């Protein structure tokens, strides 16, 4: 143990009508994942200490570094592959719907010490398809081993205790033996997946 094996997503084009709503999918996630850090009490360094509490990455998306605007891009692609990949289908349905979506205005204490404030899309007035519920459930699950298996490739290794000594961490685990609320937080990081599709007027069905 363990074996971490995602959707095989290696015979999924991406196609290029699907490229655009890509790029906002990452972007939310970034605000999704700024957002979130500074609920737990991150702040801004610049460089990553675990101990202030302190991220470089906390920033804009447009000033992200280059290589890490790719792995949120990644991120991004390889959960709308994913979908291809279990025989969903995405329609660009109406192209105006996303006029109307705004971005959630957080309070003043988000604001970070250069001036980086998350913004992501208010998405809370969404409620998806019961179809669509059970495709986030098998998203989240599946999100939990491309991350597993990124994870231990890099050389990460499960660990009683959580130690960036040498790569423990014990949310490497079978999806079956992980806790309740780190399942609930997936669904909720995925369930913002599928309502970012749908708020920009794109549609997509479980089958």
């Amino acid at each position: 143990s363990f074996i971490p094996c995602p959707v095989d997503t290696s015979q999924v084009i991406l196609p290029p009508h699907l490229e655009k709503i890509r790029d906002r999918l990452a972007e939310n996630i970034h605000e999704l994942w700024g957002m979130n850090k500074i609920e737990l009490g991150w702040t801004f360094g610049k460089i990553r200490d675990d101990n202030k509490r302190q991220h470089p990455c906390l920033v804009e998306f447009s000033k992200l570094p280059e290589t890490e605007k790719n792995y949120n891009l990644q991120m991004s692609t390889e959960t709308l592959k994913t979908l291809l990949a279990l025989g969903c289908h995405i329609a660009h349905v109406n192209p105006a719907a996303e006029e109307d979506l705004k971005k959630v205005k957080l309070p003043k204490n988000y604001m970070m010490s250069n001036g980086y404030k998350p913004a992501p899309l208010d998405l809370s007035d969404v409620k998806l398809l019961p179809p669509q519920e059970i495709l986030v459930d098998k998203l989240a699950e599946n999100a939990h081993n491309v991350w597993a298996k990124d994870r231990i490739k890099q050389g990460w290794t499960y660990g009683i205790q959580q130690d960036l000594k040498n790569k423990r961490n014990p949310r490497l685990v079978p999806y079956a033996l992980l806790d309740e609320r780190t399942k609930k937080s997936n669904r909720d990081s995925l369930r913002e997946a599928v309502r970012t599709f749908v708020g920009y007027g794109y549609n997509i069905e479980p089958s």
